[PDB]
């Protein structure tokens, strides 16, 4: 008999449907950072990777598998064919178009739409019950696009949104105050990147509102120029890109944190991009970041942050601009 | 008063006295895989990064800092100047050229010896009591080089060695038997390279020797071709490099594994590059992998594996190859 | 409008079942050590507790719940009624009388069988697909009883068995060798109790056979008296009982280690109580520890350990001692 | 000659002085819950236990040691003599009388002062540079006593304080709001006991002030009776004590949480017992919980909370009750 049969007496065969499966789509730097972060937090019992680039895909799989001894995720698989993603609880999309010399925000989004029209139906075919976490940029528009193509109810389509923006805000807040980011509390909401909104009113340490100690916080009337902290959040991605080519590590950690809440049904509150029609005067099918309760069903609830009229008008303006673009798309 | 002063009453102005500081030298694929692995395993209270490409360096540091919210490593610093590395307990050298598709690690040696002549004096200046963990290829030769340039005693100069080769081996064993790598035991010793030695006599599950069950194990007349598993270990780096252009994740996890044992004083046994003059008839200052006890003072002890005379010969043959290259180097 | 209404907007009313639910029956010393160990290892999304002592049950539940902020298991419940236990993946049984100073574990059979006749049918009614993990003593006999009462197939009824004895053995081996127990390999099989069998032939560090180095190992005229190491393993519970009254922490951790393999489908090998009819000359339905591959379907496979004729005779003796007790049961 | 020497070739004899040693004094329910929580969080490379009852102490030590295989804390030691405590970074004092069912923690003062008169000088003799973490009740008063007796600067004498009371408060908040405690922020300050102070004005989810949404929050006329939540917090220990005899798991986890900030130098904010003379109108050497930044040097800073004058008067009353007792004590 074979060595294996001499060593091992089998009791039964027949596998079970995978219980805690995560899929990552796109094995570029962002996707791989999400993968390694997920593996190191033991969030999945199986991890599938999918991309069109067959060699890199396989290479990344192999390199992760070679580290199996040091992990507690016993099945890692990959393939260009989406059958490898079947029965995933959570599917993380990082795939997208790359920008060139110019050219047009509309053009850029349209090329992602085209890429999504292939990816999204493939994902829903094999994991009809999954939650979709959209990480690709521009994330708020692309969460809309994934929602539209999947036909998934809004609770199961989530955009990473201002999750990383807020964690960046808390880091920079921590640097200034000499306090770990965990104990610095602060929310950046609305549209990811340029037009995000720093909610100065919720900024606190140990429940002490920075705005109470310092009423002019964040305005042009404060000597400490905390507005600069929000600018840095907006600008920090551009600087990292300029310096190393791209962002990856912070997005990976940020995403694993969302995955943790989802996979473990924690019901923690995260700033993620969600369909906000009917909130803040918004009447269009648009996704923006507000604080959401994350769990086994995706977004079960959201928190209604009291915004000033200025803050509401910023979110409304963002919604208008996003809808302006989405209205012109074809799928 | 500044907002910070209104919020926070200072009791003491502390010092910058890190207790468990790790420095990673070189922030390419391998360096950053080592860094994220370390960060996600809470092995350090301070992470220092060093490189000669300053924009890359700053960008990688910033990207890690933006994830501080999701970490428990409160200080992450970097710089081209080695003063940021001061008082490191562990310094991990990942700097230098890497093998391209189809290229031997031994072909990297002149390029990387030059960069070790720059790096090593600068690390010893600012962390004279650190342990050196050498990752750059050819890792065995460069462990000797680091040992020689540093003037450190041999216990504090450790090459990542065959910790990875043995991990890969156990993964492949695992795939063949349907058993998790944790419960598959087997050792690859010698060069981290083409002349590595698979110790067939030591391979086991639950302490039952595979060689005893299957006397033709790893031989030519092996119908099951277990020699192909070791071949696959040998070829694994090249296969991953052919597919994705480099290896990173598996070595990142191997290095973290080694770091864990050192920083937590675990006294686990790892196959790491060490000075083996006096064993197996070797009488030159050759470094290569044999199982070592790893802890707070680096390698405290060597395990003496019972090798066959063929295995012992392989190891000697490998030793003489490495000494052939090292003898011509000057410092 | 309630505070909750004003603060939170609800999308999803329904609540899907818990995906990774564990139940611990018996909230005495062992039950709670299992509980805390499992909670700190993030192995469950829901933890259910059962006991016949209502006060103590509720008190223990509340004490854990108060620590929720520091855990990642969002639902902790209890009741004397087994409806709280429904849809459990894993049900760990720790209820029953414990041996006092000097008392054999086997002296507990009549008392703990009678308790099992009430507990097991209730567990099965509410979690028909669960894996049963038996900890109550005598654990080997009670696993047999749990198998017979439940009507479950043998793969899904596991006794904690010699996972603990083996951990103790490796600790003691470690203390003697100056090596972490992780790197010391030695197996103790058969009864979790006085007739346990140390497999000397399999003891190793880095795959090097201690027995081969030391032919007297485990013999009476061994100058180093290694039989004393196995003696200490046999005696360990008795010593701990006489010092603090009972054992809890170590079994807590051993149980969590088993639950980890089961809940995460790791396919690691553990010596656990299982039906070994048909090996080592055993013709009856004896349960005792042999190495088993442990995963999502419980015990999927047994490792056939190659015992010396003395080792096998001791193991056969162990099976005879156990069947002698089993043989006269009523349920 | 020995098996050990045939197996292992030694390089170094020198060793000793762990980097991250923690001592727990008192191995009753609280001490051992701290111990297991600390071990499972890998906060220490050595753990020392002390108690006056020698058999109990050895039994608890041995039980933990038997689980060594499952932990990454390679040295666990105990003794009645404080020499085993030498060189601790952190010493946790749990030894003392515990309150009976109908009993104030403040009724324990004389008994536990007596105990600290013996314990503290012995602790400081062997670890003059440790941080003291006081858990024994009444924790605030005994933190003052520890500070007085030891001669340590106030930054290095820390009471577990309201870290637990706040966790309970957040758990109960989470239950009412359908949200994980991590995302529910509310602070209970002052005495770890009956005069604790709920900071209604700082309570929030995602930076949204609950008091502004619901102005009667915390008042008598509140239709939702939120004041009942703080009543539950005050009564929680007595309720748990009535049900199971004592509290252990939540304080263990809370203490582990404090230990993690200290040992890893995180500079997170925690409500812990410290000397609050000079603030909130308090002019005496009272120790009470306020939010403090915890790190490598203990309490490096404290956060001044902008209490409402109603909230401030309650804290002042807590200060007055505690001073009434403090001022009578004999050294
Ligand atoms: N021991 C092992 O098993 C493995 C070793 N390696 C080796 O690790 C090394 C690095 O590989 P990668 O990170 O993929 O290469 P990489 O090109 O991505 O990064 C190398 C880094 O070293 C830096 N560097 C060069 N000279 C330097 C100096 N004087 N001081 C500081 N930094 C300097 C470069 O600027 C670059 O950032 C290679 O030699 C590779 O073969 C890679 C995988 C596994
Ligand atoms: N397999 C192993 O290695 C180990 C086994 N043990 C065994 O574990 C068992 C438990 O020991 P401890 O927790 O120390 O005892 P304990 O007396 O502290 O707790 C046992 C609990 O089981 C409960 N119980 C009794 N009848 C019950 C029923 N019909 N349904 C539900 N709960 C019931 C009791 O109310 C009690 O709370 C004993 O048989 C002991 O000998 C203990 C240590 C290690
Ligand atoms: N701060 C907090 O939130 C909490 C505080 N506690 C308090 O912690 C203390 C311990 O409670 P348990 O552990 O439940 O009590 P316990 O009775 O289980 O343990 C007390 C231990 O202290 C030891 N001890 C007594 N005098 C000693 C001395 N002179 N030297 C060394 N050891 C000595 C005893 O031998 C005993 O093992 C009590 O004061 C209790 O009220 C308890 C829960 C929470
Ligand atoms: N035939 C199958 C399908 O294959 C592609 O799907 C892939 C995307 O193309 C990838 O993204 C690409 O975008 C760049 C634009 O510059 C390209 O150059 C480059 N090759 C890629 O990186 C993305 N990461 C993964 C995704 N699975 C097409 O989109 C799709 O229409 C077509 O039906
Ligand atoms: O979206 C991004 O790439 C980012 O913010 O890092
Ligand atoms: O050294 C290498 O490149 C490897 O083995 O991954
Ligand atoms: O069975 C027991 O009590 C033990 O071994 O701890
Ligand atoms: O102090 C106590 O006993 C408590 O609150 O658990």
């Amino acid at each position: 008999a074979t060595l294996k049969d001499q060593l091992i007496y089998n009791l039964l065969k027949e596998e079970q449907t995978p219980q805690n499966k995560i899929t990552v789509v796109g094995v570029g730097a962002v996707g791989m950072a999400c993968a390694i972060s997920i593996l190191m937090k033991d969030l999945a019992d199986e991890l599938a990777l999918v991309d069109v680039i067959e060699d890199k895909l396989k290479g990344e799989m192999m390199d992760l598998q070679h580290g199996s001894l040091f992990l507690r995720t016993p099945k890692i698989v990959s393939g260009k064919d989406y059958n490898v993603t079947a029965n995933s609880k959570l599917v993380i999309i990082t795939a997208g178009a790359r920008q060139q010399e110019g050219e047009s925000r509309l053009n850029l989004v349209q090329r992602n739409v085209n890429i999504f029209k292939f990816i999204i139906p493939n994902v829903v075919k094999y994991s009809p019950n999954c939650k979709l976490l959209i990480v690709s940029n521009p994330v708020d528009i692309l969460t809309y696009v994934a929602w539209k193509i999947s036909g998934f109810p809004k609770n199961r389509v989530i955009g990473s949104g201002c999750n990383l923006d807020s964690a960046r805000f808390r880091y920079l807040m921590g640097e200034r105050l000499g306090v770990h980011p965990l104990s610095c509390h602060g929310w950046v909401l609305g549209e990811h990147g340029d037009s995000s909104v720093p909610v100065w009113s919720g900024m606190n340490v140990a429940g002490v509102s920075l705005k109470t100690l310092h009423p002019d916080l964040g305005t042009d009337k404060d000597k400490e120029q905390w507005k600069e902290v929000h600018k840095q959040v907006v600008e920090s991605a551009y600087e990292v890109i300029k310096l190393k080519g791209y962002t990856s590590w912070a997005i990976g950690l940020s995403v694993a944190d969302l995955a943790e809440s989802i996979m473990k049904n924690l019901r923690r509150v995260h700033p993620v991009s969600t369909m906000i029609k009917g909130l803040y005067g918004i009447k269009d099918d648009v996704f923006l970041s507000v604080p959401c309760i994350l769990g086994q069903n995706g977004i079960s609830d959201l928190v209604k942050v009291t915004l000033t009229s200025e803050e509401e008008a910023r979110l409304k303006k963002s919604a208008d601009t996003l809808w302006g673009i989405q209205k012109e798309l074809q799928f």
